[PDB]
Protein backbone atom coordinates (compact mmCIF):
# COMPACT_ATOMS: atom_id res chain seq x y z
CA UNK A 1 0.00 0.00 0.00
CA UNK A 2 1.45 3.42 -1.16
CA UNK A 3 2.57 6.28 1.46
CA UNK A 4 -0.04 8.63 0.48
CA UNK A 5 -3.68 8.31 -1.94
CA UNK A 6 -5.75 11.02 -3.25
CA UNK A 7 -8.47 9.96 -5.75
CA UNK A 8 -9.25 13.30 -6.49
CA UNK A 9 -6.15 13.85 -8.29
CA UNK A 10 -7.34 10.77 -10.48
CA UNK A 11 -9.91 12.74 -11.24
CA UNK A 12 -12.00 10.42 -9.42
CA UNK A 13 -14.51 12.42 -7.33
CA UNK A 14 -17.05 15.25 -7.65
CA UNK A 15 -17.22 18.39 -6.33
CA UNK A 16 -18.28 19.15 -2.84
CA UNK A 17 -22.14 19.69 -2.54
CA UNK A 18 -24.58 20.53 -0.02
CA UNK A 19 -27.00 18.27 2.11
CA UNK A 20 -28.09 21.98 3.88
CA UNK A 21 -30.51 21.42 6.45
CA UNK A 22 -31.37 18.28 6.66
CA UNK A 23 -30.15 15.00 8.05
CA UNK A 24 -29.38 13.32 4.91
CA UNK A 25 -25.36 13.11 5.04
CA UNK A 26 -25.84 9.08 5.11
CA UNK A 27 -27.13 9.52 1.28
CA UNK A 28 -24.16 11.90 0.39
CA UNK A 29 -21.89 9.25 1.61
CA UNK A 30 -23.37 6.79 -0.34
CA UNK A 31 -24.04 8.47 -3.35
CA UNK A 32 -20.50 10.01 -3.19
CA UNK A 33 -19.33 6.28 -3.01
CA UNK A 34 -21.08 5.25 -5.65
CA UNK A 35 -20.19 8.07 -8.00
CA UNK A 36 -16.14 7.43 -7.99
CA UNK A 37 -17.02 3.69 -8.36
CA UNK A 38 -19.12 4.53 -11.42
CA UNK A 39 -15.72 6.71 -12.56
CA UNK A 40 -13.30 3.55 -11.54
CA UNK A 41 -15.24 1.04 -13.69
CA UNK A 42 -14.44 2.86 -16.64
CA UNK A 43 -17.37 5.61 -17.01
CA UNK A 44 -18.01 9.47 -16.88
CA UNK A 45 -17.66 11.09 -13.85
CA UNK A 46 -21.06 11.88 -12.88
CA UNK A 47 -23.31 13.70 -10.41
CA UNK A 48 -25.45 11.06 -8.91
CA UNK A 49 -28.83 11.42 -7.19
CA UNK A 50 -28.76 11.97 -3.36
CA UNK A 51 -32.83 13.01 -3.31
CA UNK A 52 -33.25 9.32 -4.94
CA UNK A 53 -32.30 8.34 -1.55
CA UNK A 54 -34.07 10.70 0.54
CA UNK A 55 -37.41 10.26 -0.77
CA UNK A 56 -37.36 6.38 -1.92
CA UNK A 57 -35.63 4.68 0.10
CA UNK A 58 -38.29 3.67 3.32
CA UNK A 59 -35.24 1.79 5.47
CA UNK A 60 -33.91 5.16 6.42
CA UNK A 61 -35.20 8.06 7.49
CA UNK A 62 -34.62 10.73 4.81
CA UNK A 63 -33.84 14.11 6.78
CA UNK A 64 -33.94 12.50 10.20
CA UNK A 65 -30.84 10.12 9.00
CA UNK A 66 -30.38 6.42 7.58
CA UNK A 67 -26.92 4.14 6.81
CA UNK A 68 -25.16 3.91 4.05
CA UNK A 69 -25.06 0.49 4.34
CA UNK A 70 -29.04 0.52 4.37
CA UNK A 71 -29.01 2.76 1.23
CA UNK A 72 -26.89 0.46 -0.93
CA UNK A 73 -28.74 -2.74 0.12
CA UNK A 74 -31.95 -0.40 -0.50
CA UNK A 75 -30.35 0.13 -3.98
CA UNK A 76 -29.89 -3.38 -4.85
CA UNK A 77 -32.86 -4.59 -3.41
CA UNK A 78 -35.54 -2.20 -3.89
CA UNK A 79 -33.98 -0.10 -6.95
CA UNK A 80 -32.86 -2.67 -9.21
CA UNK A 81 -29.25 -1.74 -8.54
CA UNK A 82 -30.32 1.62 -10.10
CA UNK A 83 -28.52 5.15 -8.90
CA UNK A 84 -30.16 8.25 -10.44
CA UNK A 85 -27.95 11.26 -11.88
CA UNK A 86 -28.80 14.53 -10.29
CA UNK A 87 -29.13 16.32 -13.38
CA UNK A 88 -32.75 13.99 -13.66
CA UNK A 89 -33.62 13.97 -9.98
CA UNK A 90 -32.16 16.80 -8.36
CA UNK A 91 -31.43 17.37 -4.67
CA UNK A 92 -34.94 19.21 -3.25
CA UNK A 93 -34.46 19.21 0.53
CA UNK A 94 -31.94 21.52 1.37
CA UNK A 95 -34.52 23.23 3.17
CA UNK A 96 -35.44 19.97 4.95
CA UNK A 97 -38.37 18.96 3.36
CA UNK A 98 -38.25 16.04 1.12
CA UNK A 99 -40.69 15.76 -1.72
CA UNK A 100 -42.13 12.05 -2.56
CA UNK A 101 -40.86 9.92 -4.71
CA UNK A 102 -40.83 9.86 -8.18
CA UNK A 103 -40.65 6.66 -10.30
CA UNK A 104 -41.08 7.51 -13.87
CA UNK A 105 -38.57 8.59 -17.24
CA UNK A 106 -35.48 8.92 -14.46
CA UNK A 107 -32.16 8.61 -15.92
CA UNK A 108 -29.95 5.97 -14.27
CA UNK A 109 -26.28 7.39 -13.94
CA UNK A 110 -25.03 4.20 -12.48
CA UNK A 111 -25.99 0.37 -11.87
CA UNK A 112 -24.47 -1.43 -8.43
CA UNK A 113 -24.97 -5.30 -7.95
CA UNK A 114 -23.73 -5.47 -4.02
CA UNK A 115 -21.60 -3.43 -1.45
CA UNK A 116 -18.92 -4.50 1.04
CA UNK A 117 -18.08 -3.65 4.43
CA UNK A 118 -14.98 -3.04 5.45
CA UNK A 119 -13.07 -4.21 9.18
CA UNK A 120 -12.60 -1.75 11.86
CA UNK A 121 -9.13 -1.27 11.20
CA UNK A 122 -7.74 2.06 9.31
CA UNK A 123 -4.97 0.11 7.97
CA UNK A 124 -6.90 -2.46 6.27
CA UNK A 125 -9.33 0.47 5.04
CA UNK A 126 -6.35 2.05 3.63
CA UNK A 127 -4.95 -1.10 1.68
CA UNK A 128 -8.49 -1.61 0.41
CA UNK A 129 -8.93 1.89 -0.84
CA UNK A 130 -5.61 2.65 -2.35
CA UNK A 131 -6.89 -0.13 -4.68
CA UNK A 132 -9.99 0.34 -5.07
CA UNK A 133 -11.06 3.89 -4.67
CA UNK A 134 -13.14 6.48 -1.68
CA UNK A 135 -14.77 4.55 1.12
CA UNK A 136 -18.36 5.53 3.17
CA UNK A 137 -17.38 5.77 6.67
CA UNK A 138 -19.08 7.43 9.58
CA UNK A 139 -17.99 9.44 11.59
CA UNK A 140 -18.60 11.08 15.31
CA UNK A 141 -18.91 14.88 13.72
CA UNK A 142 -19.61 16.66 16.93
CA UNK A 143 -16.69 18.84 16.80
CA UNK A 144 -16.44 19.65 13.15
CA UNK A 145 -18.62 23.04 13.19
CA UNK A 146 -15.87 25.31 14.09
CA UNK A 147 -13.31 23.66 11.57
CA UNK A 148 -11.56 25.86 9.22
CA UNK A 149 -8.58 23.93 8.46
CA UNK A 150 -5.18 22.12 9.41
CA UNK A 151 -5.02 18.00 10.45
CA UNK A 152 -7.89 17.31 13.50
CA UNK A 153 -6.02 15.68 16.61
CA UNK A 154 -8.08 15.45 18.77
CA UNK A 155 -11.54 15.12 17.05
CA UNK A 156 -14.36 14.11 20.28
CA UNK A 157 -14.56 10.20 19.17
CA UNK A 158 -17.93 8.87 21.22
CA UNK A 159 -20.74 8.45 19.00
CA UNK A 160 -21.35 8.31 15.15
CA UNK A 161 -23.74 10.81 13.91
CA UNK A 162 -22.60 11.82 10.54
CA UNK A 163 -21.39 9.87 7.20
CA UNK A 164 -18.61 11.47 4.92
CA UNK A 165 -16.28 10.09 2.26
CA UNK A 166 -12.91 8.99 2.67
CA UNK A 167 -10.73 10.08 -0.65
CA UNK A 168 -7.15 9.75 0.14
CA UNK A 169 -4.59 9.27 2.98
CA UNK A 170 -1.19 10.42 3.59
CA UNK A 171 1.05 7.97 5.67
CA UNK A 172 4.52 10.60 4.65
CA UNK A 173 3.39 13.51 6.34
CA UNK A 174 4.72 14.47 9.91
CA UNK A 175 1.48 13.71 11.44
CA UNK A 176 -0.41 11.32 8.76
CA UNK A 177 -3.98 12.21 7.94
CA UNK A 178 -7.17 10.87 6.36
CA UNK A 179 -8.18 13.23 3.93
CA UNK A 180 -12.36 13.65 3.98
CA UNK A 181 -14.70 15.03 1.62
CA UNK A 182 -17.64 16.33 3.62
CA UNK A 183 -20.96 17.73 2.22
CA UNK A 184 -20.71 21.35 3.89
CA UNK A 185 -20.61 23.60 0.88
CA UNK A 186 -17.25 24.54 -0.35
CA UNK A 187 -16.99 27.20 2.51
CA UNK A 188 -16.63 25.14 5.31
CA UNK A 189 -13.06 23.25 6.27
CA UNK A 190 -10.26 23.20 3.61
CA UNK A 191 -12.45 23.76 0.47
CA UNK A 192 -15.12 21.34 1.59
CA UNK A 193 -12.37 19.02 3.00
CA UNK A 194 -11.38 18.05 6.09
CA UNK A 195 -8.05 16.09 7.18
CA UNK A 196 -8.02 14.26 10.41
CA UNK A 197 -5.13 12.38 12.01
CA UNK A 198 -4.76 8.87 11.00
CA UNK A 199 -4.10 5.40 12.91
CA UNK A 200 -5.60 7.16 16.18
CA UNK A 201 -9.75 6.51 15.49
CA UNK A 202 -10.30 9.92 14.87
CA UNK A 203 -14.01 10.57 15.11
CA UNK A 204 -14.33 6.64 15.27
CA UNK A 205 -13.46 6.39 11.20
CA UNK A 206 -12.87 3.11 11.22
CA UNK A 207 -15.88 1.97 12.97
CA UNK A 208 -18.82 1.93 9.81
CA UNK A 209 -16.83 2.00 6.71
CA UNK A 210 -18.45 0.12 3.79
CA UNK A 211 -18.50 0.66 0.04
CA UNK A 212 -20.62 -0.18 -3.04
CA UNK A 213 -19.73 -2.78 -5.62
CA UNK A 214 -20.20 -2.05 -9.54
CA UNK A 215 -21.96 -4.29 -12.00
N1 LIG B 1 -26.66 11.12 9.73
C1 LIG B 1 -26.99 9.76 9.96
O1 LIG B 1 -28.14 9.39 9.81
C2 LIG B 1 -25.91 8.76 10.37
C3 LIG B 1 -24.66 8.61 9.64
C4 LIG B 1 -23.79 7.64 10.17
S1 LIG B 1 -24.57 7.00 11.50
C5 LIG B 1 -26.00 7.89 11.49
N2 LIG B 1 -27.06 7.73 12.43
C6 LIG B 1 -28.22 6.98 12.07
O2 LIG B 1 -28.33 6.48 10.97
C7 LIG B 1 -29.36 6.75 13.03
S2 LIG B 1 -29.80 5.04 12.85
C8 LIG B 1 -28.43 4.01 13.36
N3 LIG B 1 -28.39 2.65 13.38
C9 LIG B 1 -27.17 2.26 13.83
N4 LIG B 1 -26.47 3.36 14.08
N5 LIG B 1 -27.23 4.42 13.79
Amino acid sequence: APAAVDWRARGAVTAVKDQGQCGSCWAFSAIGNVECQWFLAGHPLTNLSEQMLVSCDKTDSGCSGGLMNNAFEWIVQENNGAVYTEDSYPYASGEGISPPCTTSGHTVGATITGHVELPQDEAQIAAWLAVNGPVAVAVDASSWMTYTGGVMTSCVSEQLDHGVLLVGYNDSAAVPYWIIKNSWTTQWGEEGYIRIAKGSNQCLVKEEASSAVVG
